[PDB]
């Protein structure tokens, strides 16, 4: 069974492609078993792209779970998550999902970005809670 055959890479998650994706979250933990430096699922999200997506459609999409825009999805999902955007403005994602930040910026650029966080966070701020976890 299975349309894509030795598959693009599975790596040794905690997670696992256990839940058959869900058409977002669970997905970016698929994108996330498939791509320990792009994707965590592990963790809320980390800087990504966004274009990334078509990347990730290279390789992530239908081989288990995915018709793309379920996946694109996802790539709302936890992109909507601040931990996200910790950095994520420009390359700040770091990937395409190789691992360059979408290949648009070296990271000290993105370092910018990842102050943008601290855009967001001083914006946020107030309460003893905002970068604490």
């Amino acid at each position: 069974m299975g349309s894509s055959h030795h598959h693009h890479h599975h790596s040794q998650d905690p997670m696992e492609n256990q839940p058959k994706l869900n058409s977002s979250k669970e997905v970016i933990a698929f994108l996330a078993e498939r791509f320990p430096h792009c994707f965590s699922a592990e963790g809320e999200a980390r800087p990504l792209k966004i274009g990334i997506f078509q990347d990730l459609v290279d390789r992530v999409a239908g081989e288990m779970n995915l018709s793309k825009t379920q996946l694109r999805s996802a790539l709302r999902l936890y992109t909507s998550s601040w931990r996200y955007l910790y950095g994520v403005k420009p390359g700040a994602t770091r990937v395409d999902l190789d691992g360059n930040p979408c290949g648009e910026l070296d990271e000290q650029h993105v370092e910018h970005a990842r102050k943008q966080l601290e855009e967001a966070k001083a914006r946020v701020q107030a309460q003893r809670a905002e970068q604490q976890a």
